[PDB]
This record gives C-alpha cells, structure tokens and sequence, in this order.
C-alpha cells in the first residue's frame, strides 16, 4: 500500500529474455502456421470467429517498439496465438498439433527462464 513497498524482482533483463524466447519460437520447425498474420481475405471464418488475431511477427513488432509494458503482457500475446489456434483447428490437424507443440515449447522456456 501507500509507502509500503513490496520487494520486486529485477526486471531489467526482461526485454532481452523475451526476445530470445521469441527467437526460439520463430525458428522452431513447427512455427510456420504462426509466423505471419492469418490472411483474413483467404481463410474462411477466421475474421468473424477469431476476435483478437495474433502471430509471431506482430509480437516481434510490439516487442521491438515498446508496446509490452511488462513480461506478463508479452506472455498473454504468446498464449493468445495458441488459444486462437485451438479455437479454429482440430487437435490432430497439422496446424492444430503444431499449436499444441508450440504451447508446450513456450511454457517450458517461460518457467525455465523466469521461474528462477
Ligand atoms: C494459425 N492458423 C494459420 C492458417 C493458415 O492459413 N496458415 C498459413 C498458410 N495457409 C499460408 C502460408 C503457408 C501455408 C499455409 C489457418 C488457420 C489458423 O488457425
């Protein structure tokens, strides 16, 4: 509360660590469905069904331009990528399984990097 300061973690490396994690995602073999925005004019249903689209390139732009206030908002956009993928794709489709694989891949790096 007012004048009662909770000790806080050192966040000074967060930008560079989130960037490294995103680089790992971008280079993963199963990243291809998520590297660019879904083409809203060529993919039936996407625009109406998926209320907040997100992809790695948009995340990279937001990270490179100071649009994430904290690491929690960065992980929200990452998780949004895979939530959208689950909403729109069958678990066993190529894109659907890629999303599941990428989510697991992300969450381990997140715990390994920040749950010190
Ligand atoms: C996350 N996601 C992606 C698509 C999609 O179209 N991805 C790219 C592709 N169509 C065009 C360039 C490479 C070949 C495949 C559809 C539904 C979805 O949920």
């Amino acid at each position: 509360s007012m004048s009662v300061k909770k000790p806080k973690r050192d966040d000074s490396k967060d930008l560079a660590l989130c960037s490294m994690i995103l680089t790992e995602m971008e280079t993963h073999e199963d990243a291809w469905p998520f590297l660019l925005p879904v083409n809203l004019k060529l993919v039936p249903g996407y625009k109406k069904v998926i209320k907040k689209p997100m992809d790695f390139s948009t995340i990279r732009e937001k990270l490179s331009s100071g649009q994430y206030p904290n690491l929690e908002t960065f992980a929200l956009d990452v998780r949004l990528v895979f939530d959208n993928c689950e909403t729109f794709n069958e678990d066993d489709s190529d894109i659907g399984r890629a999303g599941h694989n990428m989510r697991k891949y992300f969450e381990k790096k997140w715990t390994d990097t920040f749950k010190v």
